[PDB]
């Protein structure tokens, strides 16, 4: 029916290495987002997508009624305790925001308000809490909130004796901030004017003017991320300063004044390190022997005293770890799965955490308190909503502390698997499914095939309630475990970026002819999506094996790949020449090329496609989705669905969009549906 928007063409020809790209759209991208042209077309295209999307308003309705109806208005968070006090946080049916409160660990009946969001954001256009927490002496709050949807953070202080504020604001701030233990001093991270990327480390007096406040250190090189921590034994403030490939400590005493940063180990590439301190030793999670860490002691910052606890092992990848007064308890991946292994600091002694599920995460959960036997961990399952469990490191006895709670919601009416399969170089992937037994007949469901596929990022198989929207309308879900991910370690993210990039996409159209072949799905009814990294995924998979999908969700979506990393002005781009490479090299260049959507985009058939973006926010720029749409509607030969839908809105204005949220996933699985009917 409907003619879309034609996006006029300006020719804009980008010459790298000799090859010469003709961009008709390049004019979309306005880095002041303004120019009324620009406009017009995202505008004309929402029009577009309102219009033709209108038949599905009955359907948007039933599955925004039955993801809100799964949900429990009232939420509480599980009770800690830190430092003497007992904190949890309370949602009420009427409130935008979550209310903290706190009260002596010696105290059950009453509970003083900490902070109220709701009460906060009031005349506010906007409100987003980054961070808060109480000062070692329980007499301060230190809070880092947004009121300008800019993730610009302010910190401010609360006397908790009156619950009077200080007079001061520091600004543009990361949100990060750490106390000294004289309950006075705090040092926090300042963002850069222009870039906006973490760079100084301030230290402040409360109640004092920030002009008066001291730096103690500025990072010379942005690709370095600025972050502050506290070690378990509370005698360090950490400036951690790291990149995508490399680490880099340095130490602040928290007990003495005029304190200034002491080297750790000096970054060298390559190497990536972490520390905490406790029981008088550092413990150290570094790559330095192997690519999937290894776990050290050392008395002192140089690396050659560093006493090995656990080697890196090719088959165990080591994530992280939590220290208790008798045991170390840490994080690992192995054959596809997350582990807990906790060893006995004296003893040796070393238990294994057990499950019986095929495709469930577990993770360490917060843990504040080192002086207990007692372990607070996650899980979470495909079959099983997520769960808070506290197991008594000496005795193994688990309790369930919290459930998510799902209402309409029978776990005995879904199946789960794990599959792997043999890619075309013959590496195993592992896969991930779940759908819904008693409408499952093998070769006739619609199948929903995840990705993303970047960064070392795990697609871990979890829970999720507006997923049972989808299940209970036939659907086999599929999360594909492909390269860039970590769910095999290292190794597994390294074969998925720079110059092994395209295994991502391999692997992902690998498993999804590897799921119809084995009788998982209906063949003519495979559905995918992906965001941002995994918009790059869609969008790749799409140019190449285009006939393999119905209908793609691509969120957000990176898909002007060559054009962006050729620019140092868009926010990203110099921190992300370790994920994709510097095209600035012609070596890069053509590898990026060959895959990059935007560029690869040819006059043949493609799929249904819903695209995402947003205006006013980050992230992808709005304009690469934009300009791979007017690409995608010049040349595309098929007569199918192609839409393009950007948020326009000034914000997010409930947190980051609570309602929004579920109203963004009700018009994607709307879309969705209505190609499987």
């Amino acid at each position: 029916h409907m003619t879309p928007p034609k996006a006029e063409k300006r020719p804009y020809p980008i010459t790298t290495h000799g090859d010469t790209r003709v961009d008709d759209y390049y004019w979309l991208r306005d880095d002041e987002r303004t120019d009324p042209q620009v406009l017009d077309y995202l505008q004309a295209e929402n029009a577009f997508t309102d219009a033709a999307l209108k038949p599905q308003q009955a359907l948007r309705e039933t599955l925004y009624e039955e993801m809100v109806a799964r949900e429990n208005l009232y939420f509480q968070s599980v009770p800690y305790v830190r430092h003497g006090y007992r904190y949890q946080t309370r949602f009420e049916p009427g409130n935008e925001y979550a209310i903290y409160v706190r009260q002596p660990q010696a105290e059950s009946e009453h509970w003083d308000t900490l902070i109220d969001g709701n009460q906060r954001a009031e005349q506010r256009e906007f409100y987003t809490l980054g961070g808060l927490e109480v000062s070692p002496d329980n007499q301060k709050l230190a809070v880092a909130e947004d009121f300008l949807s800019r993730r610009q953070y302010d910190i401010r202080f609360k006397n908790l004796s009156d619950d009077s504020w200080t007079d001061e604001v520091l600004e543009n701030t990361s949100g990060s901030f750490e106390w000294a233990n004289d309950s006075a001093t705090v040092y926090y991270v300042r963002k850069h004017a222009k870039t906006l990327l973490p760079y100084q480390v301030y230290r402040h007096v409360v109640g004092t003017d920030p002009q008066l406040d001291e730096l103690i250190y500025e990072e010379q090189d942005d690709t370095f991320y600025v972050g502050l921590e506290k070690t378990t034994s509370d005698r360090f403030i950490l400036i951690h300063l790291s990149s995508t490939t490399t680490s880099e400590i340095l130490l602040l005493d928290a007990d003495r004044a005029d304190s200034t940063p002491q080297m750790f180990v000096p970054r060298r590439k390559d190497h990536e390190y972490g520390i905490d301190h406790y029981h008088q030793h550092f413990y150290i999670r570094s790559n330095k022997d192997g690519k999937n860490f290894g776990l050290y002691q050392s008395e002192q910052a140089d690396e050659a005293q560093w006493q090995t606890l656990i080697a890196p092992r090719i088959e165990v990848m080591l994530e992280g770890f939590s220290l208790f007064r008798d045991w170390l308890v840490v994080e690992e991946r192995s054959e596809g799965l997350t582990q807990l292994r906790q060893i006995h600091w004296q003893s040796g002694e070393v238990k294994r955490i057990a499950f019986d599920d095929p495709t469930y995460t577990t993770w360490l959960a917060y843990n504040p308190e080192p002086e207990t036997e007692l372990l607070r961990y996650g899980y979470s399952s495909m079959t099983t909503p997520t769960t808070l469990y506290e197991l008594n490191l000496d005795s193994d006895e688990r309790v369930m502390l919290k459930q998510q709670e799902v209402k309409n919601f029978t776990p005995e009416n879904y199946r789960s698997e794990r599959v792997w399969v043999k890619a075309r170089d013959g590496v195993e992937v592992p896969v991930s499914l779940v759908y819904r037994h008693d409408s499952f007949a093998r070769g006739t469901n619609p199948l929903m095939v995840y990705g993303y596929g970047s960064y070392g990022s795990s697609m871990d198989p979890a829970f999720s309630a507006s997923r049972l929207s989808l299940l209970d309308r036939g659907f086999v879900f599929v999360l594909a475990h492909i390269r860039g991910g970590g769910e095999l370690g290292q190794l597994w993210y390294e074969d998925g970026k720079l110059f092994k990039k395209q295994n991502t996409f391999n692997d992902f159209i690998d498993v999804t002819e590897a799921l119809i072949a084995q009788g998982y799905g209906d063949a003519k009814r495979v559905f995918a999506m992906g965001g941002s990294a995994g918009g790059l995924l869609m969008g790749a998979v799409i140019n190449q094996a285009p006939e393999l999908f119905n209908g793609i969700v691509a969120q957000v979506p990176f898909v002007d790949v060559v054009t962006t990393m050729l620019d140092e002005s868009i926010p990203l781009t110099t921190g992300e020449y370790d994920e994709w490479g510097n095209p600035n090299q012609q070596a890069y260049y053509d590898y990026i090329l060959q895959y990059s959507p935007y560029d690869q985009v040819k006059a043949q058939d493609y799929p249904h496609m819903l695209v995402t973006t947003g205006l006013h926010d980050s992230q992808v720029q709005y304009w690469e989705p934009a300009k791979w749409v007017a690409k995608l509607r010049e040349l595309k030969t098929d007569d199918r669905q192609l839409l393009l839908y950007t948020d326009m809105d000034s914000g997010h204005g409930g947190k980051s969009g609570r309602f929004k949220a579920y109203e963004d996933i009700a018009l994607e699985y709307a879309f969705i549906l209505a190609l499987a009917e």
